[PDB]
């Protein structure tokens, strides 16, 4: 574990975006996974899934995708939560993070996939806590495993 | 830092978009992509959070979602071109897609540090200082400052 240290709903979060980058795999799509969680009490205020093959979409990512699915929210609220993702984020996703406030990422693994965001996360002042999780990189090499020229013309 | 033949037509473009936004009662900050090539509009969009409930679909992620999945080939001679300056977040977008060029409206009403980074991360930013752009985000901060804190995420 790298970038920080565990808190108490990150069991739950991890879980939550897991189980979104699941349904997103049954779907046909990449396994990429994402919950909002507010620090506080531990509620959800949303989780999605990356939408490029279910919805020929090129900005829903796994983490756009949670945003989307919290809906419009008063900008204080996104000061106490943790965005979870089961895969490190690429630039625009790092971009929403910093562009809301939201203080702290918790990212299932860097291994498939990370970009200059990860850093610049960090640059910019905010937490980034890479937990190596042996689900996410499971799953995404059973994409891999299936669909290389869709994942390598993504990335 | 040489002009392209597009940049009339692309911020005449962005700017009908946030036109349109302002009349459908959302935000006015619009934007198109051209392929710097021919001059095609590859596609254009306005900020959708009040017309959709988007916490996502500024105007240079609705334009970008409105083109569909592009080429790598095709990001990397394109410019992107919005009403406002970019916020971290559609800064992100314009490095993750490999778009080289972005032609903004006015950075007076909103400015991020993602103009800079774009720079940093070697972009071409271009600021036009459009008046007409500068006059409608000034009419919606001054009217629903609210609405425009909760789009910058404030
Ligand atoms: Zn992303
Ligand atoms: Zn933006």
């Amino acid at each position: 574990v790298t970038g920080g240290m565990a808190s108490k709903w990150d069991q739950k979060g991890m879980d939550i975006a897991y189980e979104e980058a699941a349904l997103g795999y049954k779907e046909g799509g990449v396994p990429i996974g994402g919950c909002l969680i507010n620090n506080k009490d531990g509620s959800v205020l949303g989780r999605g899934h990356n939408m490029r093959f279910q919805k020929g979409s090129a900005t829903l990512h796994g983490e756009i995708s949670t945003l989307e699915n919290c809906g419009r929210l008063e900008g204080k609220v996104y000061k106490d939560t943790t965005l979870y993702t089961t895969l490190s984020p690429c630039d625009m996703c790092t971009g929403a993070i910093i562009m809301y406030g939201i203080p702290r990422c918790v990212v299932g693994e860097n291994v498939n996939f990370k970009s200059k965001g990860e850093k610049y996360l960090q640059t910019r002042g905010h937490e980034v806590v890479v937990v190596d999780d042996e689900r996410c990189k499971k799953i995404m090499k059973q994409f891999i495993d299936e669909r290389p020229q869709d994942w390598f013309e993504d990335i």
